[PDB]
């Protein structure tokens, strides 16, 4: 048995990932919300197939984070596969007409976030066999693209936490672990929630080295 | 005439540009300090050479930033080169060992401050001739560089920075404005203070050329 762990899983992505793992057999999933009393669709996903566990995690609440490693682990003794999705994207355009709380908001969120989410869940990680590290990046946080688009606080926050990502695939590779940043694509070319994840869940089965950057159909991306 | 802005002129390579700008004939200089009354050397500099004017600058503080233009229009009516110098670098090594306040004083202190800094005093800079806005940054912020060394807070604060600041070259380059990151050199191969600032001094002079990252050697890094 692989337990997987998704943050933000209500909905977008997120859920249609959950969504997808629960039609495979022998999978355990820790999918998070900041509100799960109010995460209709999700809650019934995991009435309807209860191998998904709804913790609750505000990824921008130092106070959520600090729960999540025991609210984890009332579910699981292990993670397999962790995939920081959860995140923010609020603010594009220029430096000059983005405000100090849309910097401060998607640091917060975007980077220290997920930072803190993987630094608690670390030991349940370092338990699991794969020892697979998803951060869900965008190809606009590369130093090295040009979309003719400003990115603001929100290609900033996900240049930072890709950093940090490359930083960590370096210092665990020495432990077995594999490290990615994944664009998921653009989601409502632009492509569905339901094709993002079924990419996002090849590829999470596929990943065999560690320090990549890729897209969803598995190709690699620039720093 | 042309007036320069160096942030964090008390000690280091700011020091050494002021100093170095000093000696120049027509360059008035606004140096910052977050303390002034302490910085001995520089109010020393200031005292001889009257094109030297000093103002209180903390970085890491919005009410300090919130006061910055109107201070430096008392010695100015505008900057034509604008040298975001001020910075920390107090957290290295790994990810899982860098508590949550070092990545927060990073942001603030290294991405956020110089940003706001920038917008507030964009309005000096444009009613000035060279329309020069320089970063200075760190190779160890590159996306694309290995050291074998880990930067933590301090790197993804640099990296942050250089991202914002390619895209400000981008917006600014309808208004021929030159925006480039700067890496100062490794200061105490190393090279002194007095020649990282000949070297800057230079570059700042020289550079006709926005949407660069570059060594203080002229030299260009990869984003
Ligand atoms: N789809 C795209 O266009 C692209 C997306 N990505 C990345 O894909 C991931 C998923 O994005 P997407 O599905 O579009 O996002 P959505 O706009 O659908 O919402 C983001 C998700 O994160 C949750 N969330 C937001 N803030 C917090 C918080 N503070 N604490 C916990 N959960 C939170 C949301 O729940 P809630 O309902 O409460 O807000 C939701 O599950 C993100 O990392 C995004 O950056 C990258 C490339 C482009
Ligand atoms: N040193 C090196 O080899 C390298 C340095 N760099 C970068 O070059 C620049 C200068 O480095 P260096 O001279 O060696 O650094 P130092 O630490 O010697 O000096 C840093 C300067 O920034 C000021 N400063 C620090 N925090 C604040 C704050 N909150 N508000 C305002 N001013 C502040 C310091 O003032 P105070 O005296 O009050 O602390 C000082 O004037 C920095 O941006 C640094 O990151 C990049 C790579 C290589």
């Amino acid at each position: 048995e692989q337990t997987y762990f998704i943050s933000g899983a209500n909905r977008g992505i997120g859920f249609s990932v959950v969504q997808r793992l629960a039609a495979k057999s022998g999978v355990k999933v820790i999918a998070t919300a900041r509100d799960p009393a109010s995460a209709t669709a999700l809650n019934e996903l995991a009435k309807e197939n209860p191998q998904v566990k709804v913790v609750q995690l505000d990824i921008s609440d130092e106070e959520s984070i600090k729960k999540i490693a025991k609210n984890v682990s009332q579910y699981t003794d292990s993670i397999d596969v962790f995939v920081s999705n959860a995140a923010i994207a609020k603010s594009f355009g220029p430096l000059l007409n983005t405000p100090r709380e849309q910097w401060i908001e998607h640091f917060f969120t975007n980077v220290l976030g997920p930072i803190r989410l993987f630094q608690e869940l670390y030991p349940l990680i370092k338990k699991g066999t794969q020892k697979k590290v998803f951060f869900i990046s965008s190809n606009a946080g590369s130093l090295n693209l040009d979309f003719g688009l400003d990115f603001s606080a929100y290609g900033q926050s996900k240049a930072a936490l890709n950093y940090s990502t490359k930083e960590l695939a370096r210092q665990l590779k020495p432990e077995n672990f594999i490290v990615a940043a994944v664009h998921p694509g653009v989601v409502t070319t632009k492509i569905t929630p339901e094709e993002s994840a079924a990419a996002l869940c090849k590829l999470f089965e596929s990943l065999n080295t560690t320090g990549k950057y890729l897209s969803y159909d598995g190709t690699e991306l620039p720093w």
